[PDB]
């Protein structure tokens, strides 16, 4: 469970993030495919682009990148109680996208990584031990939300 005060650094750091919400998006889905480049291989939308400088020219890929924050601000602003938010997330990355929980573990570390970089005087020790402690909770729960569903993380 995360304190009050850690969910009040999650969402100050938020706050930052929704001032451009598709720049993030951007950064953070080509951090994702650079640190990770299997991840690339499950969008049949975006496999097909081959550059960083092709990634950022999508109307298409920042489009999906602000879908993609839209949903975890959405999560993160009910401070654990996400269920309802959640589910719907949770069956179609289980059973239509197939993305393991290594994966999440993977765009959890591009968000940390892009948050950091453009706010980190809003964004330190404690700020980070929050987000993160914020999206190992929502890792667990969809997991176990997974498994309802009979896909094994
Ligand atoms: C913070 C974690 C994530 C969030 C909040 C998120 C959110 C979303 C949302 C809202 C959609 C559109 C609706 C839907 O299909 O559910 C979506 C689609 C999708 N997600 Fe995620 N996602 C996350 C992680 C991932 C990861 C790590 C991968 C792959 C490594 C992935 C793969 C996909 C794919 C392939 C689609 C369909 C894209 C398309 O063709 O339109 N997701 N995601």
């Amino acid at each position: 469970v995360l304190s009050e005060g850690e969910w009040q650094l999650v969402l100050h750091v938020w706050a930052k993030v929704e001032a451009d919400v598709a720049g993030h998006g951007q950064d953070i889905e080509i951090r994702l495919f650079k640190s990770h480049p299997e991840t690339l291989e499950k969008f049949d939308r975006f496999k097909h682009l081959k550059t960083e400088a092709e990634m950022k020219a999508s109307e298409d890929l920042k489009k999906h990148g602000v879908t993609v924050l839209t949903a975890l601000g959405a999560i993160l602003k009910k401070k654990g109680h996400h269920e309802a938010e959640l589910k719907p997330l949770a069956q179609s990355h289980a059973t239509k996208h197939k993305i393991p929980i290594k994966y999440l573990e993977f765009i959890s570390e591009a968000i940390i990584h892009v948050l950091h970089s453009r706010h980190p005087g809003d964004f330190g020790a404690d700020a980070q031990g929050a987000m993160n402690k914020a999206l190992e909770l929502f890792r667990k729960d969809i997991a176990a939300k997974y498994k309802e569903l009979g896909y094994q993380g």
